[PDB]
């Protein structure tokens, strides 16, 4: 049934910037049409919380929390998967083909998201901090592209971690599925090389002050415990039951533990481990992350995480605006290296969702704002971008509370950006 | 999983079986409580949400699978209007509400002249017959019909877009395809349409003339009957389409005379508890020229025999002669024979009031749905089903507002409960 439900949608499985400088003109468009469960719920004024979306090979997959309408049988975990079909005017139309709801006893307050090979993968936990280490387990959730299939799984798995990791911090994490293997990246904590790396970092703050070497509480885990990079591997082989291998490695200093996405890379058995910016002081990060046997995290852009002149550590480059929320880091599925970040900007007469597309090799950055008829200030912003007909498309979902209203509004739509002279 | 048909059948027949499951009189007044369920993951509902106009949406519901066909007017030679097909499930949402989720859809280009298309669903498949002109000739552009088949998911051998020349009985002359719901059973899609034939005409001219020989009806001065305008009465035509891939597609057309047909603008066909049979219903017409329900054979024998809503003058049958529009007589998918019809009533707010007739107990329930909007209607279409032993109806209507210039389309699910 797997290969039959795979032969059916291959029919449905069918450069952005300017090559030179000068004046840059950016034209944007919002495409509102969508056959998605999430957008239908948003139209009926239902409240969607923390929608994480992953797009890969023409298949899309969302996970989010639904706030019900006087119903408790207090939030509901929902998974959604479908296609990106070509609508009239060659517009990308997201059509849901399968979805699934969890009851509250599977406790899925925090869930990851990944799509690929007509499958949706998600790791769910009630508390964000998982101990490694009464054994703390993770809820593995897999959903097929269509109907009820052996592809579907709802199991509680005990992770197989390296000795010795202590914790991981699961918040908002996009992974991806390739070679029938789902991979995520999360902030981790381990005993190995902990004092050595704080020692190398402290020997780095003897030559240059950073807003971290006096910090008594580092980001993901309270106290002065340095976070590492954790790699969550989940095979989708049916030969044996599901097991979650967790690896760890030190890389650039992690200053944001509230998000760590992972995008596929043109290099085989490698990927882009990205960390979003926060508070206006923590820069975003892009790292080369290995997904094979050896797990190595090495920076791609060398100016937001340069290596220290002495030792095996990196420099925690930080900063001592009218952007309220900003997230996340999306590496575009292009052969040329480009990444995107969207901000909720209030510097103009109207509020705007302003996209920044960085080409860091040539040190150029394009920008385009999407002006909002509504006004208010957001608590969440999430982008997932893809290329469609030589154009940059982004699925954006943001959640904001209005200045004049009492309730919190959720917004979700597709946007396109073109860049010319 | 060697064949996609049975693999794409093992996955959703578990989900089409999710739908599993009218009191005994009442002392005094009988209370009916209604509800509108607006949530839907349907392409048609999404298009309506962006104020795009959907025209002539025919919907068929069967075994937990739904299927729509309609015309979409976009905003980008003749018109242009776009034929759209849609098929999906009725999944159980929170609070056990019926949620229509599209699982596959398809759009036709304009070299397929598909202005008029029938609709039928069953066995995880959507079947449709398409023509530009409603009148198809079967005589001597040699009239073919566009067979359109759509699978439950993705691109499958179930999908077909072929233009077939119908194989009719000798000799039928015409059929009139407008708004016709059929259904798919035993890998056969069946529709019923008004037909025209040479044979055995004298029997019904004699019964027809003998009906007004005691009482005048606005029918015995008629020198021209409706669908084909000629001086010969239309008959009942049965369009049979096998969906087996064992043989290439062939459109079998049979015909039989039954109760006198006075309305050629619609003829729907619902499944019946009787083996190899179904319920052929004909919609009402303005005034009180009402619709009729007949038992129609679906096997080797094609017989159309009146069930309700036709009287007998001499000892054939004839139909009975503030509601602005009304079409579509729907037989409920129950073991007991019950049928539904909803009207656009303006006697009150405006309302869509459903009438559910249970003739065995000689009882009829009614319920109005008051409209927040006001205006005058151009189209009304209902398709009803049972969900948790409750009466649900998918309704789509098209009306022109007092305040606008263009016509607005509305589509939603309604439920009706009856209590004491
Ligand atoms: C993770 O550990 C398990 C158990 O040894 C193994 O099956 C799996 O291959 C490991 N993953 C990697 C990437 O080494
Ligand atoms: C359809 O027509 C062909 C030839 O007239 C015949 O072999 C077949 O039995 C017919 N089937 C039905 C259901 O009418």
């Amino acid at each position: 049934k797997a290969i039959a439900s795979a032969a059916n949608p291959i029919r449905l499985s069918a450069f952005p910037p300017h090559r030179c400088s000068g004046a840059t003109t950016s034209v944007g468009k919002v495409f509102p049409l969508s056959v998605s469960l999430s957008m239908s719920l948003i139209s009926r004024a239902s409240e969607i919380i923390n929608m994480l979306t992953a797009i890969s090979d023409g298949v899309y997959g969302k996970t989010y929390l639904l706030v019900p309408d006087d119903i408790e049988r207090q939030e509901i975990r929902v998974f959604e998967i479908g296609f990106i079909k070509r609508w009239l005017n060659d517009m990308p139309l997201l059509q849901t083909t399968n979805y699934m709801v969890l009851p509250e006893n599977s406790k899925a307050k925090v869930c990851t998201i990944a799509v690929g090979e007509l499958t949706l993968a998600s790791l769910c936990v009630e508390e964000s901090t998982v101990l490694l280490d009464s054994q703390d387990g993770i809820l593995v959730v897999t959903l097929g592209i269509f109907g009820a299939t052996p592809m579907d799984h709802i199991e509680k798995v005990i992770p197989v971690a390296h000795p010795s990791m202590e914790k991981i911090h699961i918040t908002n994490h996009r992974g991806f599925i390739k070679d029938s293997i789902a991979t995520w990246m999360v902030p981790a904590l381990a005993s190995d090389k902990q004092e050595e790396q704080k020692g190398c970092l402290e020997s780095a703050c003897q030559r240059k002050t950073y807003p971290m070497c006096n910090q008594t509480s580092w980001e993901p885990f309270g106290g002065r415990q340095l976070p590492s990079y954790g790699r969550l591997t989940l095979p989708l082989d049916a030969s044996v039951d599901l097991q979650l291998n967790i690896s760890f490695t030190y890389g650039p200093v992690i200053l944001n533990g509230d998000g760590m996405d992972y995008y596929e890379s043109p290099l085989l058995n490698s990927g882009w481990l990205t960390i979003p910016p926060k508070n206006g002081t923590i820069f975003g990060l892009i790292n080369k992350a290995g997904r094979g046997d050896q797990f190595t995290v090495i920076p791609q852009v060398l100016t937001f995480a340069p290596r220290a002149s002495s030792g095996n550590c990196y420099l925690p480059i930080q900063t001592s605006r009218d952007v309220l929320i900003e997230s996340n880091l999306v590496v575009l599925p292009t052969q040329s290296f480009r990444y995107v970040i969207a901000t909720y900007d209030i510097s103009r007469s109207d509020h705007a969702i302003v996209y920044y597309v960085y080409d860091p090799i040539r040190t150029i950055s394009y920008t385009h704002p999407f002006r909002l008829t509504t006004k208010g200030r957001p608590d969440f912003l999430r982008i997932e971008c893809f290329v469609w007909d030589d154009n940059l498309w982004c699925h954006q979902f943001y959640r904001f509370e209005a200045n004049i209203a009492n309730s919190t509004t959720s917004v979700e739509n597709l946007v396109r950006m073109r860049f010319s002279c």
